[PDB]
């Protein structure tokens, strides 16, 4: 009838005094006939009958200020009728929604203490919401936060109800949702920058993981088989990053959960021990080549400056890269003047050079095309390195036959060969950061007043070869030679002369005038007060593009060794880690050590 | 000078730029073809959904026009 309608219509406003009644003359429908039982028909009159939705959760979406003695009255009626197990444990059934129970929602609407007497009353914290909203496929559709109570009440800011869910002991802090997060994953998931938040997770992560109290939430993979902290370098979240990167707990009893080590400290000065498991090369997947060859992020830059990782990008172009970079530099230069001598000159003691050159270009089209057919900006320098190398075999498998065409692929490898050294400008920090000015000046600027002066040049060129009538009088008398002429007088060459063969000089001359007054006037000078623009904003961020550029050739050499040469790796062992001295001085706060891991200071 | 100055301002001037666009091809339009109009009816007027989140505030949800929140 209409009872549950009106049930569900009174716990909306408040209305308690019409609850008070409504709930006793449900138990006089309890003294008719059921015919079912007696519990099933009160769970088929208090819940509604389409998705799902209890009068718990009917209360408890519609927050007034008579909510905790409505909720109090309505836990009182289901215990007074032993139905309290499956009350206050009742799901959704519906696909967007489907799992969330009464403890999802009072936990959602910021309500602390009737959350603590849902679960002081018999409350599942063990539920997981996996509907289609609470896993949505983009940031609009729903609200991913790992479909636990603990990991909602982490994700938005209430850590009072976070306590209250870890002391209790039916907690399972270890679970792991569809995804296979646990609530550590979930919690990287949601972080974002200091703009947005004002670093809640940080300390949500900090509180969890100290109350955890072991290693096992650390490292456990989720469904892709990645850790937090692989999952926080791939989604590219610096500011969670650098806490879990440099993690010193201070206290004992849970100190090999610490990432650094301050091992010695006089006065100002002090040493540190970086923890480098799973941020260093020797593993599969590991921190720094996620946060190298990353594409989808893009404050990668701002990532690479943190504090094991600079370092460690350093050691290993000193140890070994910076001789394999100059090696291949030689190695390359070589190759380009051995092609150039003999493709300007066209045999017994020179034919080894053109062998040497032959049997290079097979080795860089086989090792750049496996490079490029294994990444599916950033990757130009492949495509010419592959290009180049393309052109000579092409031109060779062409002068093997009588074709003369073997000649143009042969200045073509050339010229592009040639201008392919200035790769090699990165290793040098001052002509590197040069070479990214270029590449920002090339995208940002040139091509784009290129477009505009061609559609004036061949605009032009048509309007005044029209009015040209005809001993080779004019230059101007077809479309090639105007936008020859009109291109020779834009840079500088040649000489105007405007006697030529048209029947209407002074259109001419106004159209050359026009042409003069736009490209010589406008265009060329706007392109120079452009370029200053973004040759202003590029130098505040060049020098991290530059290094960039340089730990892609710095993980690249690492990956060219054999299986043994890595006996290159880092620090030894000190229950035992590969660690990192990271040496540091600072007379600022001035405290009394006593979080060492070693007496005597020195080495 | 100037292409500093105008570099903070031309973005918007841009888009000002083809609004007129927008408008005048919405004028070319006839009687007809304007099915083209915004969302239904919800004391019923044509609404736009505009989706929102933010990590600032935190106040508890009372001025809702829905219960369940997803489409
Ligand atoms: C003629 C070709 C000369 C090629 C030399 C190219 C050296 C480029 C250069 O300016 O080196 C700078 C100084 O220039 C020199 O090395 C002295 C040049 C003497 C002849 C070099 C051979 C390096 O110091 P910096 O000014 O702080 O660099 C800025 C850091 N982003
Ligand atoms: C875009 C490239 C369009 C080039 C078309 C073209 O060159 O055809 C020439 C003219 O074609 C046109 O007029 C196309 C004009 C397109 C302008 C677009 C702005 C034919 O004359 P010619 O061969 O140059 O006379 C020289 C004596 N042999
Ligand atoms: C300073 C701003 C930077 C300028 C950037 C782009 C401007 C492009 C200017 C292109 C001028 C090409 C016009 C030209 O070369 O004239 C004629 C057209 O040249 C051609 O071969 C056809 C088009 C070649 C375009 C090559 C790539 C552009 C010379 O040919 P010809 O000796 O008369 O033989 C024809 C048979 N009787
Ligand atoms: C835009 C102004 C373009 C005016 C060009 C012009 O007045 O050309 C004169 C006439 O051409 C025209 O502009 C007639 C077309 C009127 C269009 C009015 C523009 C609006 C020809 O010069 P000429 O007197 O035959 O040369 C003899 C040597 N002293």
């Amino acid at each position: 009838r209409r009872l549950k309608k009106r049930i569900f219509a009174a716990v909306s406003e408040g209305c308690v005094e019409e609850l008070v009644e409504l709930l006793v003359e449900l138990q006089e429908l309890c003294r008719r006939r059921h015919d079912e039982d007696v519990p099933d028909f009160l769970m088929h009159k208090l819940t509604a009958s389409d998705t799902g939705k209890t009068c718990l959760m009917k209360a408890l979406l519609n927050i007034n200020p008579n909510t905790k003695e409505i909720v109090r009255i309505l836990l009182a009626f289901a215990e007074e009728n032993d139905i309290l197990g499956r009350f206050i444990n009742a799901e959704y059934t519906e696909e967007a929604y489907e799992g969330q129970t009464a403890l999802n929602i009072a936990i959602e609407r910021r309500q602390g203490d009737i959350a603590a007497l849902l679960i002081a009353a018999g409350a599942d914290v063990n539920a997981h919401a996996k509907g289609a909203f609470f896993n949505p496929k983009y940031q609009h559709e729903g609200f991913y936060f790992g479909e636990t109570p603990l990991a909602l009440a982490a994700c938005t800011n209430q850590p009072e109800i976070v306590q209250l869910l870890m002391e209790h002991e039916q907690t399972d802090i270890t679970s792991r949702d569809s995804r296979g997060n646990n609530i550590l994953h979930a919690l990287v998931t949601v972080a974002e920058d200091f703009k947005t938040q004002n670093d809640f997770v940080k300390r949500m992560y900090d509180m969890i993981l100290l109350r955890s109290g072991n290693w096992e939430l650390e490292t456990t993979r989720n469904n892709d088989g990645l850790t937090p902290l692989q999952l926080a370098a791939k989604m590219g979240k610096a500011e969670i990053l650098k806490y879990i990167l440099s993690r010193e707990i201070k206290e004992k009893r849970l100190r090999s959960l610490s990432r650094k080590f301050t091992d010695w400290a006089y006065g100002p000065v002090s040493s540190s021990l970086y923890d480098l498991t799973n941020v260093d090369t020797t593993t599969d997947n590991s921190v720094l080549e996620i946060t190298v060859y990353n594409t989808n992020i893009d404050n990668r830059h701002e990532m690479l400056t943190l504090e094991p990782l600079h370092t460690l990008l350093h050691m290993k172009w000193k140890k070994f890269a910076k001789h394999m970079f100059f090696l291949s530099f030689c190695f390359y230069f070589f190759y380009n003047i051995t092609l150039t001598l003999v493709s300007y000159y066209r045999g017994w003691l020179q034919l080894l050079g053109r062998m040497f050159v032959l049997i290079w270009a097979m080795c860089i089209s086989v090792k750049e095309g496996i490079a490029i057919f294994l990444l599916r900006s950033d990757a130009w320098f492949h495509f010419v390195f592959f290009i180049q190398a393309v052109l000579v075999i092409l031109s060779v498998f062409l002068y093997l036959f009588a074709y003369k065409e073997y000649l143009a692929c042969l200045v073509l490898a050339m010229a592009l060969g040639w201008a392919n050294m200035l790769y090699y400008t990165r290793g040098f920090q001052s002509m590197g950061m040069y070479s990214v000015m270029i590449q920002k000046v090339i995208l940002h600027d040139v091509l784009k007043f290129l477009f505009v002066y061609i559609v004036f040049l061949l605009g032009f060129g048509v309007a005044l070869a029209s009015l040209i009538e005809k001993k080779d009088c004019s230059s101007y008398g077809s479309f090639s030679d105007a936008v020859l002429e009109l291109f020779k007088l834009t840079i500088g060459l040649g000489d105007l002369n405007i006697q030529q063969n048209s029947k209407y000089p002074i259109l001419f001359l106004f159209l050359l005038i026009t042409y003069v007054i736009l490209t010589f006037v406008l265009l060329l000078n706007m392109l120079i007060a452009l370029m200053g623009e973004t040759v202003e904003n590029v130098s505040k961020e060049s020098e991290r593009i530059w290094r960039l550029q340089r730990a892609r050739t710095i993980l690249e050499f690492e990956k060219m060794l054999p299986e043994w040469l890595r006996s290159r790796f880092r620090m030894g062992e000190l229950d035992f880690r590969l660690c990192l001295r990271i040496n540091e001085v600072k007379w600022t706060e001035w405290k009394t050590h006593v979080s060492f891991l070693n007496e005597d200071p020195g080495p």
